[PDB]
């Protein structure tokens, strides 16, 4: 349970259940400007799934927390560039963003509790 390399494999088995989420379907690509021409008016950094994963796979994260930052940006983006709270895309951004914090906290906190034993003397 003190496997600090563990969270690397957990983390893509993550990413894999939400591209089988409907609600992912928006979040998988960058924005097309042509169909949002004010996207980067609104929006500094762009921040997608697929960007994620290809991160991950690369070893370009060195922790889970890393990670997080960058799904956590993806849903902040939307509530950035939505023109209404019951927008359907952001609606779908609220429900994911529910379940990846539902299951990010154990991977999270097995990490930690693991870095913490191999500092305990
Ligand atoms: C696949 C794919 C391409 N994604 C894409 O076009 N968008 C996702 C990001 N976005 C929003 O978060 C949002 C909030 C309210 C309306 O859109 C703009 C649309």
């Amino acid at each position: 349970s003190y496997d600090i390399q563990a969270w690397k494999k957990q983390c893509e088995e993550l990413l894999n259940l939400i591209f089988q989420c409907e609600d992912s379907e928006p979040f998988r690509q960058p924005v097309d400007l042509l169909e949002y021409p004010d996207y980067r008016d609104i929006i500094d950094t762009p921040m997608d799934f697929a960007t994620v994963r290809e991160t991950l796979e690369a070893g370009n994260y060195e922790s889970p927390m890393e990670l997080c930052k960058d799904v956590r940006l993806i849903f902040s983006n939307s509530k950035a560039y939505t023109p209404s709270k019951r927008s359907r895309i952001y609606s779908m951004s609220l429900r994911l963003s529910a379940f990846f914090e539902e299951h990010i906290s154990s991977v999270l906190s097995d990490y930690k509790s693991a870095l913490r034993f191999h500092k305990r003397n």
